[PDB]
């Protein structure tokens, strides 16, 4: 009848992972920066950017999808010192993103994985569900995970979508492009808010 | 409308952990049993066992839940020897069921991670979700897996749902006696079909 399997995705993306993750991100982004503004004098910004390429295409590399987004560096970890308070193993990725082979930003920057199982569903055939099925699930994943964010504790304040649909009529997107987007726009709004 | 996570959460469980898991677990457990056999003259059940408590009561360690459910020893990996197949590390645990401190049973046993969500979720207020809606997803999990696993290829071959409610009129549970059950009925099958 009414299957949406997005509706537990998003759910467990947030309750199994942004949650844990989220809290300490500012802290650790903070607690870098004081060194890359002192080497590069750059500024990594505050929030995690989450891709959503609504194709449900992730690849292992994001350079793979574009060669003007660069691996920069590792996001570090949390600093209390057993268990965690949530600090395991998760790496989080520094990318560059570039204009003409320049520095325009940088990020902490990744695939909502959520999403490689939307795309490994559409190649299950016992699953009946096809590329139209799949797409308004990536749709609704995002809408989903959106409202989620709405009312969560400033964990909407600490991370940002960007959720995208590609040329069929096949131009080549510019997804970092979309990313210097919203980095320019967050800086805006930090600076006139 | 018609929300339901459990679908989203039971597809997910099975495209992300257990179809990867599931193809090479019973050559795994034969070559460990070589040894086992030859060790203790006993012998680990080929099935991946995955309980599901209804409660959605996910503890750490298993032994903590029954006395009678007994670590035994960590099953190996696969031995194909770069990347994976899809070997990476993914922990399974093999235990013994006592019966008066005896051995009547061994297998691989895990709980349906997945449940854990559905346990955060209800302690998640701006979810508005209550113990009921909790308990009616925890059910909707187990068919919505069992419907998938009937139309997997030999992946239903290689586990056991283990569904149970438990008395909230507050008699213990024996959750050793419960597996011990499918275990016998498990080797009846097998000697029997
Ligand atoms: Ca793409
Ligand atoms: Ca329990």
């Amino acid at each position: 009848g009414n299957f949406n399997v997005a509706h537990g995705l998003a759910w467990s993306y947030y309750i199994g992972y942004l949650r844990l993750i989220l809290p300490e991100l500012q802290a650790r982004i903070r607690t870098y920066n004081q060194h890359y503004n002192n080497l590069l004098r750059g500024a990594v910004s505050q929030r995690l950017y989450i891709l959503l390429p609504l194709d449900c295409g992730v690849p292992d590399n994001l350079s793979m999808a574009d060669p003007n987004i660069r691996f920069l560096d590792k996001l570090p970890q949390q600093t209390g010192d057993r268990a965690g308070i949530k600090d395991r193993v998760y790496s989080n990725s520094i990318y560059e993103l570039l204009e003409n082979g320049q520095r325009a930003g940088t990020c902490v920057l990744e695939y909502a994985t959520p999403l490689q199982t939307l795309f490994a569903m559409s190649q299950y055939s016992q699953a009946g569900f096809s590329r139209e099925d799949r797409l308004e699930q990536a749709k609704l994943f995002c809408r989903t995970l959106e409202d989620i964010l709405a009312d969560a504790p400033e964990s909407q304040n600490n991370c940002r979508l960007i959720a995208y649909q590609e040329p069929a009529d096949d131009s080549s997107f510019s997804l970092s492009q979309e990313v210097l987007r919203h980095l320019r726009q967050e800086e805006k709004e930090e600076v006139t808010v």
